[PDB]
């Protein structure tokens, strides 16, 4: 049917043309927008820069 979004724009400066990600400006001092790690930021977040391009089954288990 006819569905859409309320309007998702760059939650940093307010750019509609570009996306928050593409945006260049520095990310607000808010909490990490990756792992909700209020401690560190998304710029330092280690997980973000995870090492290992290998994406062939990652320990397939439950619980
Ligand atoms: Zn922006
Ligand atoms: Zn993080």
């Amino acid at each position: 049917g006819s569905s859409g979004s309320s309007g998702d724009r760059c939650y940093n400066c307010g750019g509609l043309d570009h996306h928050a990600k593409e945006c260049k400006l520095p990310p607000q001092p808010k909490k990490c927008h990756f792992c909700q790690s209020i401690s560190h930021m998304v710029a330092s977040c280690p997980l973000k820069a995870q090492q290992g391009p290998s994406a062939q089954g990652s320990g397939p288990s439950s619980g």
